[PDB]
């Protein structure tokens, strides 16, 4: 059926007909939602079907639908499929597929920007080194001195599963974490495992709250091995305030490169497990999440102490007022250093744009409301008050498990 | 379905177990190829649908009390059955009705004051057969639920419905909400959420004051006949002026706001009987007053204005001119109630206390329902634990039910 979904501020009506495409589920039933779960929830004859979709739907994004190309093209795979149980994207189907994975993101408020996507193939990859090299061509061309480049560096699809390539970290570019013998913790706790993996590897941690990470990377089911990035590379930029002068004491900083290397890229039945991609950021994923959240740098008694608030009582709203004003800072600081990021208001305003733009030219557009609407003012942005579908549709970047809960050494 | 769901808080790591879903008694609107979780809303029974629906509401009601089985349940069973098989219908019993609507609350996934569920006055009011009367009893419950700004929470429950010609029905959305008026040049004064209501209020001879915040009249249905409308005492409507603890010239906005939110348009549906006129109240979250009926670009739409007069850069988006306003208006919302002694409470107690609900829910009941769209606040969702918080959301009944606007479908005399 056509399904409709209306924006409660304008009134603005769209209507749905893309989620008739997907064969994925999403984990809901009839009976229950499961919208709010964080993760809810091959062979040659599983192969080709997923093949033969995604053949057919790249030829009729080119509108040669029935060409003789198109028919030579699923010749070509299913024979290939039978020789060898797998087979090799063009370099052109392997552009269409990841920026198609990003533009079916339906958690990823950025998509306006989908058919932007330096795509970097790595499919000749063999060793950790390669993998390196690989990955700072990535970092220094999606840098590009602070004018952000989104970008996606795409490695050896798997095989046999025993010979996967895995960038073990979680984002490129992270701080490390320290548990302390006082039971506290220096530096981001989210990385507290993933640092003591490296250290007992032979990384020599410097001890501070702001360590930029090793990479440690995995090439054809090998054990991972270490690099530094070279420090040239990776853009940082001290957080200040422009109207509390004490801000800076505080010592923040943080990265400019918002790198995400622990997905699975799923084109045409093929699984690509290394996959690293980049755009630029949010504001609020730094200043709310990153800076605020309870487990994570957890900063609001510090900035508010210095704001001289009344902590006492919660209906102060002495969080909230931290909040803004951490948030101020960052987007103050990454505009005064000319580093790519967007606020959350912007962004918001571009995703109901682009919801517009989808709904006439595809017919929908997938997105989770969960994800979408910013994690502070939720309700001051536009998307608050638009009804999303969210469905799933392939090509699709997909979670997998972290690489240490599978590796044999 | 799987027996056991699990959902996981990402802050603390807690991991919870959840079987309740398996009493899931009605369509949620996905299904296993999409989610509808962030749309807004996604002739009577026969006998033949009556008889399961309230033997499967008896039981539970009898399961509740501890007397499954019994002699005094088989009873009741039979003569509910009988009265159904001879009338198409049946009466609950007081015990019932209490039971009823404290559970349909208990079950409204998208409520985050559900702490609160058990205590909750229940007014019967199924002896009610005129507009009048129907206004006698929303008057005593708005007095008691008020309690001089001690507010107590309270529901009262007119007639079921019979053959749907003739409903009662209370055609306000809230028992207090102010007008709405559109003008000629197309601005709007007062609330504009309220112009459709407040257009027919006029239309059925109430005279407006044309200020920006008049209380509305309430327009009352009985037994299915016109609506007819009557003033609420004043001096029963109980209103706090803004103020801010810092800015002198908040006060000087003029805004104020009515102590007691009491939703009316909501259908009761306990055992397969419909009751379609059951207001019901508790007190605010200041959010709700301080973010949506403030803030939203689409009801009062202050951040400017105060933005304003806190003398912000409202050039650029980045500066957050926005959403440093909003704390200074959900501040000054949050002082002037607890400056009044008018209950109220914030957006991080309401939250923290409803996890700690949830998880008592979890363990006493096998489960919570919960919509994290509508639980997670509309400022400031992450640092609140809601917003860490995986959530089921699944319909239970007894339950509140939205229900088509009553000009809609009335048929006029
Ligand atoms: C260009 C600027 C971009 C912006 C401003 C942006 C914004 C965001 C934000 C704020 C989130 C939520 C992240 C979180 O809360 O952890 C997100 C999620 C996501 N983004 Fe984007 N993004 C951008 C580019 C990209 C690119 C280039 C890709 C892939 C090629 C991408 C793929 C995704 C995916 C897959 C998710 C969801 C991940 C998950 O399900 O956990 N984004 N995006
Ligand atoms: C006692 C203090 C209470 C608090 C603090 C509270 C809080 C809330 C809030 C903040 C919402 C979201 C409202 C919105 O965004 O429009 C809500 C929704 C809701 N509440 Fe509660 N509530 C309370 C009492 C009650 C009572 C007494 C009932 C019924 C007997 C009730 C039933 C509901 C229902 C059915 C919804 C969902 C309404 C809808 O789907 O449109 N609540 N509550
Ligand atoms: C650990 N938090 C949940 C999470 C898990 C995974 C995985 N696997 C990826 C995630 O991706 C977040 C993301 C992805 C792409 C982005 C692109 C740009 C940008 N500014 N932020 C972006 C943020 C998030
Ligand atoms: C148009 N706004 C959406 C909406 C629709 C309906 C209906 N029908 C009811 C609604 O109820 C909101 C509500 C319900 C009960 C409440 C109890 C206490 C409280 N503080 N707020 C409370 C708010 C909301
Ligand atoms: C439990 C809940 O689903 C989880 O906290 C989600 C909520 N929404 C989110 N939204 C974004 N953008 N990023 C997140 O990590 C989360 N976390
Ligand atoms: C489109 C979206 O579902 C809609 O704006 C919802 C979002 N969450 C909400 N949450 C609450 N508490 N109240 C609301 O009115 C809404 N509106
Ligand atoms: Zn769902």
């Amino acid at each position: 059926r056509f399904l409709k979904v209306k924006n409660w501020e304008t009134e603005v009506v769209l209507t749905d007909t893309l989620h008739l495409k997907s064969t994925l589920e999403t984990g809901c039933t009839e009976y229950i939602c499961m919208g709010s779960i964080m993760h809810p929830s091959a062979t040659k004859d599983q192969l080709f079907p997923l093949a033969k979709e995604f053949i057919d739907q790249y030829y009729s994004s080119i509108k040669r639908f029935g060409s003789k190309a198109h028919m030579e093209r699923l010749e070509e795979v299913n024979k290939e499929i039978d020789t060898t149980s797998t087979y090799q994207l063009k370099d052109t189907e392997l552009i269409y597929g990841a920026k198609h994975a990003w533009r079916n993101a339906s958690r990823c408020v950025g998509r306006i920007q989908w058919s932007k996507l330096q795509v970097f193939d790595a499919r000749d990859c063999t060793t950790a080194h390669g993998m390196f090299n690989y990955i700072c061509n990535h970092v220094k061309y999606a840098t590009n001195k602070g004018n952000l480049r989104s970008a996606i560096t795409i490695f050896p699809q798997r095989t046999d599963g025993k010979h996967d390539f895995r960038v073990w970290n979680s984002q490129l570019i992270r701080y490390a974490g320290y548990k302390q013998p006082d039971g506290s913790t220096l530096g981001d706790p989210a990385n507290v495992q993933f640092t003591e993996i490296c250290i007992q590897q032979g990384w020599k941690p410097p001890r501070g709250r702001f360590d930029v990470l090793p990479l440690l990377l995995q090439a054809n089911g090998n054990d991972p091995e270490l690099f530094q990035i070279p420090p040239e590379l990776v853009l940082e930029v001290p957080i200040r305030h422009p109207k509390f002068e004490w801000f800076k004491d505080l010592g923040l900083k943080w990265y400019g490169l918002p790198a995400v290397s622990n997905m699975l890229l799923e084109i045409g039945g093929l699984e690509f497990s290394a996959c690293p991609f980049s755009g630029w950021y949010m504001g609020t994923e730094i200043g709310v999440r990153d800076y605020c959240d309870n487990s994570r740098y957890n900063i609001l008694e510090e900035v508010a102490k210095k704001m001289n608030l009344d902590m006492r009582k919660t209906s102060s709203l002495w969080k909230d007022q931290a909040l803004v004003e951490i948030n101020i800072a960052v987007l103050y600081s990454f505009q005064s250093d000319k580093v790519t990021i967007v606020d959350h208001h912007s962004a918001t305003e571009s995703f109901i744009k682009h919801m517009e733009n989808e709904y006439r030219c595809r017919g929908g557009c997938p997105a989770d409301w969960v994800w979408i609407v910013p994690p502070m003012s939720g309700s001051i942005t536009p998307v608050f008050h638009q009804e999303m579908l969210n469905y799933r549709l392939t090509p699709s970047f997909e979670y997998q498990p972290d690489p240490w809960n599978t590796h044999v050494w």
